[PDB]
């Protein structure tokens, strides 16, 4: 691994070549059919990234800033692609919610609230800065091992570990890929290397990726709890669809639960500060 100080980090063109930067899955890589099936689906199925990215491009910086100083794989860039399209209203058919998809249970581990107006899964800042920490310890717990950290995040760590040890009192590997996990466990891990091995060389695959500045998008500003998503962006002369899009946690646009805080488009963000007072 190496590091980038915010400096340096300023002089990346675009968010890709950022998060291209600190890739380190990209060595550990092989042929594998399971990869190139992932491969296959992503390129049939074009417009998948591009939507993906179109939303993204709200919240990959943040993502970016975060794994960079935990010095975590830039690969977990992708991960809400995978999980919701980066679409922070995603809700599974097993109730995971958000960029990250927690499920209730996981997210009340993590403290993130659920009320009838707020749900912390949705929270662009809070459900990322849990999702690494909770990838972070399963990386601990899995001796360094990032792929199962992944299947761990998806299954569950008590199913990756009774897999572990299911396979070693057959005397079989308990790497990743040598794992009896359920099928969308299998196929996790194999869709985000496909995935970050397109967006590592996408005119190879004939893809072209939608350019993204390599700037902060939005910024946090403090905002009482009287003050609805509407009046915000009247007094800004924002989009308000823009602002729900920046603060999803917030159901049907309602704001009487959750943090005093709201992110808004940076450019605006020192006007509403001076406006709020
Ligand atoms: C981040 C998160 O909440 N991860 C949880 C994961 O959610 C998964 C579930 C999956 C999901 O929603 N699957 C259904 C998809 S579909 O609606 O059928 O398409 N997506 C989420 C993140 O990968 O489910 C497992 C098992 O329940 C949980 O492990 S356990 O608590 O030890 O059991 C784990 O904590
Ligand atoms: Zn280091
Ligand atoms: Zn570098």
């Amino acid at each position: 691994h190496h590091h980038h100080s915010s400096g340096e980090n300023l002089y990346f063109q675009g968010i890709w070549d950022r998060m291209r930067d600190g890739f380190q899955l990209q060595d550990a890589i092989s042929t594998n059919p399971r990869i190139e099936r992932q491969r296959l689906w992503f390129l049939s199925n074009q417009s998948f990234l591009e939507q993906s990215s179109a939303r993204g491009s709200l919240y990959m910086h943040y993502v970016v800033e975060r794994l960079e100083e935990r010095n975590m794989p830039l690969e977990l860039a992708l991960l809400p692609v995978i999980e919701s399209a980066y679409n922070p209203f995603a809700l599974s058919r097993s109730n995971a919610a958000g960029l990250w998809q927690f499920i209730p249970a996981t997210g009340q581990h993590f403290n993130l609230r659920q009320t009838n107006f707020y749900d912390g899964r949705r929270d662009i800042t809070a459900s990322t800065n849990a999702a690494l920490t909770y990838l972070e310890r399963l990386h601990d717990m899995f001796n360094g091992d990032w792929m199962l950290a992944l299947a761990a995040y998806n299954a569950g760590e008590g199913t990756v570990s009774r897999a572990i040890e299911r396979n070693e009192k057959l005397g079989l590997p308990t790497d990743y890929w040598n794992l009896p996990l359920p099928q969308e466990t299998q196929d996790y891990v194999p869709k985000l290397l496909a995935l970050s091995q397109i967006v590592m060389a996408p005119d190879s695959y004939g893809i072209s990726l939608n350019p993204i500045n390599n700037e902060p998008y939005f910024q946090a500003v403090r905002v009482k709890r009287g003050i609805d998503l509407s009046s915000v962006a009247a007094l800004a002369n924002l989009d308000e669809d823009e602002l729900y899009q920046l603060n999803p946690a917030y159901k049907r646009r309602v704001t009487m639960d959750g943090p005093q805080q709201l992110l808004v488009p940076m450019e605006k963000a020192a006007f509403l500060t001076a406006s709020l007072d």
